[PDB]
């Protein structure tokens, strides 16, 4: 369900503006973010990741959830991708670096 090459800068935004309907640009700009700050810290566990992004979205009435849960990685390393300009050479060291996770085999 979505790879990685498909996960562009600005893919998360687009997601919540089309599901949850915000008009503004940096409303999405700080939930993108938001969201985002939230799965590199709760990649540890994914039981504890649920129970912040099921209040951020508003609960059920929105949820949500399962989609990010599934896309948690794929998103934070996808978008990380396609930010860096100028500077990416430095971020295509860290990639390597943090190798923890498994192996998101995907070339350009």
């Amino acid at each position: 369900s979505v790879p990685i090459y498909s996960i562009d800068e600005f893919f998360l935004q687009r997601k919540l503006r089309s599901e949850l309907g915000y008009k503004d640009t940096s409303v999405i700009q700080d939930l993108s973010e938001k969201i985002l700050n939230d799965i590199e810290t709760l990649e540890h566990n994914p039981v504890a990741l649920e129970q912040k992004l099921v209040d951020l979205l508003k609960f059920e009435n929105i949820s949500l959830a399962e989609f990010i849960l599934k896309n948690r990685s794929t998103i934070f390393w996808g978008i990380r991708l396609a930010k860096s300009t100028e500077n990416e050479i430095p971020n295509l060291i860290e990639k390597m670096v943090a190798k923890g996770l498994n192996d998101l085999v995907e070339q350009y």
